[PDB]
């Protein structure tokens, strides 16, 4: 006879205070951008990016995180 | 006859106390950019990113981090 | 007669205490950049990065990590 | 004859750049307070402040100032 | 004859430059106060100030200051 | 014939760059104050301060001066 009993757990805390969060700047991409080109030959697919892309200001109030996985497998 | 109890127990404690967060500056690519092509032959998957891109300003208040894996296998 | 307990307990404490946190300047890529190609013949891919990319600045008020992992395998 | 000319000239700048100006925390009297005050004769004018009182938080963005005096006197 | 010319020319600058400015802690009395007063005659004027008064947190983004004076005087 | 001619020329400059100005901590106070009086007695004018009084902060960008007095007298 097999008894597997799985009672885990868990009083865990994540926590944080903060006083205040601001004053924050983010200027990217203020210089001047020249792409010149002249007499460009392309056989494949081309992918051009140009200018100020993909960025990112991201001020979270707390931003904790908690994974937790629980696995009970039986064969 | 096979008995396993599984019961782990947790009262952690993940905390942080912040009095002030703040004055944060972040300028990426104040510089000027010049890109002179001439006379280029691509044959293949050309990929070009030219200025500012993917700069990032992450300020969490806590940004505490709790990972916790709980794994019970039988065969 | 197998018989096995699984009873860790965790009582852990990650903590932080910062009375302030900031006046935090990343300037990256202030100088010029200056890319003169000529008469240059590619056969295969092409990656290319011009300029001020991919520069991180990460201020957490905490940042603090607990990765606790069980593993109770049995055969 | 008495020929008087008062031609002054300003051109002055009073000038302040500030990138940021915050997280400013001011807590006065946060320590308890006990007066305990038996059998006091008075006899005169009584002045009586208890507390936390004509506390100042003073945070200008410039806070500049020019002061110019002109006076041409003549007898 | 008197002839008197008064022409002073003024191209000053009072500048200042402040990246950022943050983060100021001000916690004055945090202390416990504990005044007991027993039997005391007060025959003139009393002036009693207990706790925590006129505590200043000046914080500006400049603060520049010109004084300037001019004074022609003639008897 | 008396013949003044007054033309200072003033081409100062009082000039300050600060890249980051902070964490500035004041705790004045934090210290327990116990006054025990008994028996005393008071014929003239009394001024009793107690406690965390008159404490400053004081935090300017610049906090750059420029005094300048210019007198002409004639008698």
């Amino acid at each position: 006879s097999v008894q597997i009993v799985y009672k885990p757990v868990d009083l865990s805390k994540v926590t944080s205070k903060c006083g205040s969060l601001g004053n924050i700047h983010h200027k990217p991409g203020g210089g001047q951008v020249e792409v010149k080109s002249e007499k460009l030959d392309f056989k494949d697919r081309v992918q051009s990016k140009i200018g100020s892309l993909d960025n990112i200001t991201h001020v979270p109030g707390g931003g904790n995180k908690k994974i937790e996985t629980h696995k009970l497998t039986f064969r």
